[PDB]
């Protein structure tokens, strides 16, 4: 039914990201990011969302966070996929 793994996972990430993003005060595209990390949360699998997490913690910054920004904006799309049949029924 809900897990906290996801969660902890979450926290996890986006702790990371944040830290590892550019340490700037544009925090506006992080709240893009942000949002559409929330949207993984509540319906992604945590095991998708722990992917994300190990490219992250296997890449660099720079590229953890292009990845990260990458394969959540990928993430996000099939979010909005789940949420086009979830509006549909």
């Amino acid at each position: 039914g809900s897990k906290k793994a996801i969660k902890k996972e979450r926290q996890k990430l986006r702790n990371s990201c944040k830290t590892w993003n550019h340490f700037s005060d544009n925090e506006a595209e992080r709240v893009k990011m942000m949002e559409e990390v929330e949207k993984l949360c509540d319906r992604l699998e945590l095991a998708s969302l722990q992917c994300l997490n190990e490219t992250l913690t296997s890449c660099t910054k720079e590229v953890g966070k292009a990845a990260l920004e990458k394969q959540i904006e990928e993430i996000n799309e099939q979010i909005r996929k789940e949420k086009e049949e979830a509006e549909a029924r």
